[PDB]
This record gives structure tokens, sequence and C-alpha cells, in this order.
């Protein structure tokens, strides 16, 4: 049984120009991605995705930092929701273990150079949120029986 | 003093065409390689290389995903044998911790990539089982006063 | 907000040829190189470095281990003298966590690759001991705005 996440690359992750190194993080686990689609966001569609926060006093800074070019991704593998953001690390990356994303290249939360689905339902929201459903592809990866027991 | 424990490649690290980097893993810390074999594992050893799993219900899927090509591997360095194993993670991928072997290629515990004995007296029989004592190669690396105290 | 470490990479880390892997590990989060010099440690240097051990009974090897050549650098950062060391591991190899840097290059204690500064005080003491003030270059990292909140 496999699961789908909603991880999106943010701007710092675009301009600092590892897009490449985060992907291949999640392909080297067998990791299928089902979407990927670059955008830029905007601060409505970034208030729909952070609607949690609305009315806090860090929200405004958070929707300038996340008004940039981003990269939309889904990613499918067993238990992917909770793994990818056991790779991610802590929002912190100051608390982010050693080996994680957010540890490996980040300084401070505002600048943690990606996000990912906490939860089901998030995902699920977050999914629906940024992409439409024909840009999800259903195909399987044909190292499937060296990936699944 | 050094020691020497056995790795194993399993057939989804030859077939993710992986070896390499698991090779240069324990290269990066000097560890030297005191034998190396490619072959064809087949029940009959298996049964032998996982006698302790004697009866057990995962036993016949773990000889059936375990049969084919295999790495069969010797190295040699500071307490290696309890290393390799905090190298490869724990048995579930999931749980391993980020920067180990588990952890950064690989979702279930039936396909974890590789395996290294558990102590010392597995590592003998392990080493013994699956390489004639001609196989097991002596020689000093160059880099040695730079890598033991 | 940020601050400056010492760090050094011992005479193992130069023979062994991972000088540019360990810099790329700090560039890699965004650290600033604030000052780089090649030299040759001499065992007087190394007895005011070391002063915390003066007496005790390891230090002669200690000394004897290091005077060869190193690379002093300075690195700026958010909490960047905790970060590296964190980054670093644990002193004994075998202790520190995957993905730092002594548990995936070294194996013991004395050849343990690379130093850096315990706390704010050794870390000023320790930059002026190595390095001139003439020597520390101040510069704004153009990806300032996309590191750091
Ligand atoms: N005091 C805070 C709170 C959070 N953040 C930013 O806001 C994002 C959302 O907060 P939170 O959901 O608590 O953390 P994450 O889920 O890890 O962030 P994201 O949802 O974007 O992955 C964080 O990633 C972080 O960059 C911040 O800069 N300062
Ligand atoms: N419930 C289980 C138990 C184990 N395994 C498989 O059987 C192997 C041997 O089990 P075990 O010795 O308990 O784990 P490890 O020592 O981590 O595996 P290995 O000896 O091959 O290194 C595991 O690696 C794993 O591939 C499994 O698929 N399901
Ligand atoms: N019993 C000891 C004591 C220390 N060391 C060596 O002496 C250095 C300094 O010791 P210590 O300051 O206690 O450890 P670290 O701070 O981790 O080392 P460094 O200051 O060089 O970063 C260590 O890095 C280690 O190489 C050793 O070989 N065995
Ligand atoms: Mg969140
Ligand atoms: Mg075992
Ligand atoms: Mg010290």
């Amino acid at each position: 049984h496999v699961e789908q996440t909603y991880l999106m690359i943010k701007p710092d992750g675009i301009q600092r120009q590892v897009v490449g190194e985060i992907i291949s993080r999640f392909e080297k686990r067998g990791y299928r991605i089902a979407a990927m689609k670059l955008t830029i966001a905007t601060p409505a569609i970034l208030e729909e995705h952070y609607a949690e926060h609305k009315g806090k006093p860090f929200l405004p800074g958070l929707i300038e930092k996340m008004t940039g070019p981003v990269l939309c991704m889904v990613f499918e593998g067993v238990d992917v929701i909770a793994q990818a953001r056991k790779m991610m690390g802590s929002t912190r990356p100051g608390e982010a273990a050693p080996g994680t994303i957010r540890a490996d290249f980040c300084q401070q939360a505002g600048r943690n150079l990606i996000h990912g689905s906490d939860s089901a339902e998030s995902a699920k929201r977050e999914i629906s949120l940024w992409f439409k459903p024909e840009e999800i592809q259903s195909y399987k990866l044909a190292l499937s029986d060296y990936i699944f027991e």
C-alpha cells in the first residue's frame, strides 16, 4: 500500500539552484514522481496553503518569502507522507538531524527550502490546491519488484 | 585492533545498480576491502546463512527474495562489525536513521539492500560460509598512518 | 545575527585529500568563508591551541599527530559554532551520528579529520591565535536573501 504526499520546493530551493539535488534524494528511495510543475506562488494561493496560520503575526512575512518560483511535486511510496517529513527534518534547521534536507542545506526556519504535507488530510488538501487532476500521472516504476517487498 | 565483517549486497542492490555507491560509503571511512566476490545466491547456501531464522514465518520469502545475484564482501576496520551495522541502519528503512544506507535508499524491510554480520561470532561464521581462506586478501592501506591512531 | 567559528582541517584531512569535500559540506548550508589559510602547524602554536589540555598525558601525542599541514578556516553563519560542532560529530567517530563528518570519514578519535571551536569564547580565542585581523575578509553572500530569514 502506497500513499502520495505534496512536496514543494520553496523559492530558496529554486534560487540556490538545488532543485535536482532535492529531487534526487526522493528518487534514491524509489519514490515515484506522480506530479511535477513549476509555478510562481502568489499571495492568494499561499493564503489557502497556509490557512491554518490565518491571522497570525508571522504569516505576512511567510507569504512574502514564499512569493516566488516554486516546484510543486507529488511523490508516491510506502509511508511517504511521514517519511518525507523525516527526510526534510525539523522546521528549524538547527534542530534537524544530520542527513536531513534542512540540516544539510539550511540555517533558519524562514528559509528552510522545502514543504511537505504533515498528514494524510493535508496531503489531499494540498494536492487539490496546487494541482489539477490531469497533472497527477499514473504509471508503474519498472524497478518495483526490487523496491517493494 | 581491527576486525573483519561480512557484508553482502542483496539482489536489490545489484538490480538498482548502486553497488559502487555502497562500496564507496565503506571506503570513505578507510575500511579495507579484504575480499569481494559476485555470485548468485541459492537456497541451500541462504538456508545456512540465515540459519538463526530457521522456522520463522518470514524465512521462505526471505530466501526467495535473496535468490539472485549478490556481492559478497569482507571489510576490515576498527570496530567494523558494529560500525557497519550502524551505517546500514535499522532493518526497517522507515525506522533507520537519516544518513544510513537503508534510510537513504530503501522503503521496506524485505528490500533493504544489504546484509551485515551482527556479531564477532556471526562474522567469523559468515566469512567462512561464503569465502574460502585463499580468497581473503591481506595488504596494508597506504594511508594507514592517517586512518588509525 | 551571525557568528564566526574556527574550523581546522587536520593533517589526516589534507593527506586523505578530502579538503574540498569538507569545505563543500559547510558551503552547502550557506556558511560564508571568512578566512582560509594552509600552514604547517608547529608544536608552539599547537601548545597554545590545546592549552586546555596542558599537563595531561595525551597532549604530547596529540601535538605530534597535529604537527603537519593544516587548513585554517573561519566560517560565518547563524549559530555556526554549535552547528559546525553538530556537523563534525562526536570526538570518537564510532559514537558520532550518521551523516556527520567524523562518522562518514573516520574510525578513531586520534584521526578525526577536523577541529572546530566549541564555544563563543574558544572561537574568539582560536580565530585570533591562527589569524591576524587583516586576514579576516568581510563580504556579503549574494544569496543572503534566500539563506537568512
Ligand atoms: N515562527 C515561525 C513559524 C514558521 N515559519 C515558517 O513557516 C512554515 C510553516 O510553519 P510550520 O507548518 O509550523 O512548519 P513546516 O510544516 O515545517 O513548514 P512547511 O509547511 O512550509 O513545510 C515553516 O516551514 C517555516 O519556514 C517561520 O518562519 N517562523
Ligand atoms: N519480519 C521480517 C524480518 C526480516 N526481514 C528480512 O529478513 C532479513 C534478515 O532479518 P534480520 O536478521 O532480523 O534483520 P537484519 O539483520 O537487519 O537483516 P540482514 O541480516 O540481512 O542484515 C532482514 O534484513 C529483512 O530483509 C523481513 O523482510 N521481515
Ligand atoms: N582521549 C583522547 C583525547 C582527545 N583525543 C584527540 O584530541 C583532540 C582534542 O580533544 P577534545 O577537545 O576533547 O575533542 P574535540 O573537541 O572533539 O577535538 P577538537 O578540539 O580537535 O575538535 C580530539 O579531537 C582527538 O583527536 C584523543 O585522541 N583521545
Ligand atoms: Mg506544515
Ligand atoms: Mg541479521
Ligand atoms: Mg576540543
